[PDB]
């Protein structure tokens, strides 16, 4: 009850005394995307293992650092690597960083991920602006409500900020970067989906599928952080070849290759919001 | 397992020592609806925190009392307020009162709740007779079966008693209270749905969405209790205005507003079952 | 992370001392299909209670024996009965034997089950080759990956081996046994589905529904085990009579009736792999 609040405060104290403290935007760097850290200038690198009550990062392609610094001439806090429910963690553990971000004075959260394309018009390499999601992981707010952070029953009507989507599209046009928009479906994993599951999710309004994001987005919105999301389509959950197989490394490679274009958007978006 | 039997009997023994005992019908008053307890004459009020093994009603707009008395000239046991999975309770705790009712001799259970309308003909203020449900919460029966209560694989072909539905429609017709009929979809919450979730659930057959009712209905049916169920449509999960937000007090005020019409149907229905 | 490896090794070592160790194919016999054990000759029966770390079979119609011997002229190992999530076992518990089978040198898993039909052409007593599934149970791979068995993110594009399906098809034709083909939807249970739920899964591409099998397959696929799946349709989740109920004993009856034909396919199939 009082112990939980105190844990947030302890993690936030620790970061505050190591970070500048002027950043209003945090960025979550997903599976193929951790090397966008290279674009952050004047880096203060804080390993998750050093931070009170942060989980200890086990997913492949997830380094596990808080990075303080400058992106698009703008103070930033990045999560290099993110936690996932498939790792064994509770939702409380997965989303812990988002509430620590609130305590640091973060107002905007940009979130990226590697996602499977289930809209048959999305192809490997495409960047998708997340316009909405479907949650199929346990809701992260289950349990007693942390009133310090928000209301018992938060609105999810526009989880993905309309102004941010508008500005990101404007920016993509400026930069000659094509973007898609659509609905991200959040599933636990960690196995990739069967064709039947892919077809199911596409049939009910899914455009892309992955294993993160939604929980942190629900927790962000619960505490009034404005959210922008961007998937990299790293594989196509349709048109299967007779001997096709999804692969951890092919997803990471495909995200790696789209990192520079997504990074460019994030760099100008951070200065725009 | 006899430990759990011990628990049920202790709660039943306690309640039976305070209640008249002649009630054959129990009612559950949901978010709208604690006001219906004013319509019960000769009340005997039993705080949940006095009853052995009863969980505590932490949900806002849920008082947490058993209330025996007379409704429409008929003996009743009411649950003024209820338990929800989003609270952090186990399904066992959420549904414990249902099994206690059984041991008290309750044969019928009228469930009411607040619900979002997902079919576009369902408007704020509408009363919707639940004629079926789709479960998206953990099933309350996972675990060793409690043989004292029911079979291992209970049937759920007509969970919402047809006879009670037919009577209610008649009673509605007599009282000139227009009623809708449709499928209730139960999610965990506690965050309201996204438009993509609302749309998904409407696509597959849902008419209204709530965070309750399904677990209790399953357990009631597991133990042969006949179920009538009605939602108040408190908000419309479709045709979203650009700045629309879902809200807890908005739902409660909508439920309150509709209370009386629901109350009138329940009082005549209890008298005719 | 290190303790669990040992548990798998203790179980396999216990089984390896009692079995002759040349079986390459294992078979799971589900509800009402335990009788198929009669086909197996030179049986060595090893009750689950004896094997280190095996859970207890608690589902009616599930004896809980590992049986070694000869079926179809071929060494086999059979799980006579299986575990289910609805029993309250963790997915680690439910799927533990599959990993134990891998350590025994099992290369091929033949999974059977009883299932409700949601395809309207699928009638009581029909045999349905599973060509894909939709998982609606907790993913059994959640938590730290066991690297000694498989990769963090294993592929489920062809969970049900295509050559095994072709062979089953040809065999069924030879034996003059009508077969069906379709997508099995895995649900937790234990309560049977509502008409609304049967309709949902039907709409989204499910052909049959049950409470098993999907965890074992994910777990088998994770460790490279080639899988063949067959359902017996033991009920029709459609066109419900006014007074129809599902019934555990009815389901067991139907599977019984269909044992002989499933076993005749299994016996030919095991010798053809
Ligand atoms: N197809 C897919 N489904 C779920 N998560 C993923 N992460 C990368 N590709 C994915
Ligand atoms: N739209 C909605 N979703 C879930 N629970 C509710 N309770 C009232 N309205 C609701
Ligand atoms: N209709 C049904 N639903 C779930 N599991 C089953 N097993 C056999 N019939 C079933």
């Amino acid at each position: 009850m009082k112990l939980q609040e105190q844990h947030y405060h302890e993690a936030a104290s620790f970061l505050s005394s190591r970070l500048p403290g002027d950043a209003k935007t945090a960025i979550i760097l997903g599976s193929g995307l951790g090397e966008l850290a290279e674009k952050i200038e004047n880096k203060t690198v804080i390993p998750y293992n050093e931070i009170p009550h942060f989980a200890q990062a086990t997913a492949v392609g997830h380094k596990g650092n808080i990075i303080g610094g400058i992106l698009g001439g703008t103070p930033v806090v990045a999560m290099q690597g993110r936690f996932h429910y498939y790792e064994g963690y509770s939702m409380d553990q997965v989303t812990f960083p988002i509430r620590v971000m609130k305590l640091l004075g973060i107002e905007n959260l940009f979130v990226s991920n590697a996602a499977g394309g289930i809209n048959t018009s999305f192809k490997v390499g495409d960047l998708m602006i997340i316009c909405d999601h479907i949650n199929n992981l346990p809701n992260p707010l289950i349990g007693p409500n942390m009133d310090m952070f928000g209301v018992r029953f938060p609105d999810m009507t526009r989880a993905y900020d309309r102004e941010f989507i508008a500005k990101a599209k404007g920016i993509a046009q400026e930069l000659n970067i094509p973007v898609k928009e659509g609905v991200y479906v959040g599933l636990t994993g960690p196995s990739y989906e069967t064709p039947a599951e892919y077809k199911f999710w596409g049939q009910v309004g899914g455009d892309a599928i992955g294993m993160s994001t939604v929980p942190e987005v629900i927790v962000a919105r619960h505490t009034g952080i404005r959210v922008f999301g961007m998937s990299v389509i790293t594989n196509e959950g349709y048109h299967f070849a007779d001997d096709f197989v999804n692969d951890e490394q092919d997803v990471i490679r495909a995200a790696n290759a789209a990192s520079e274009k997504m990074g460019a958007i994030f760099a100008r978006l951070i200065a725009a919001v």
